[PDB]
């Protein structure tokens, strides 16, 4: 306990990581980060059209072999979070 304040604090912390991944070019641990949690989680954003960016200006950010069309399969990361934390 809190697990719904544990959730918030990731998301929040995986939202702050993928904005300094897109936007830095150097944002060394932000794309670290970024990248555990896409492979952890098989996901590339944290809604559809953050996830529609990340694929098309950093799609090395996203699960190993993706393309364009992948994300209408898979659940955005707030989502998979949201899942760890309400089972």
């Amino acid at each position: 306990v809190n697990k719904d304040q544990i959730a918030k604090d990731v998301k929040q912390f995986y939202d702050q990581a993928l904005q300094q991944a897109v936007m830095d070019d150097d944002a060394n641990n932000a794309k670290a980060v970024v990248k555990t949690f896409h492979e952890t989680l098989n996901c590339c954003g944290s809604n559809a059209l953050t996830t529609l960016t990340t694929t098309i200006l950093r799609n090395s950010l996203c699960p190993s072999g993706g393309n364009i069309l992948t994300p209408l399969l898979q659940q955005d990361c707030h989502q998979k979070i949201d899942e760890l934390f309400s089972g």
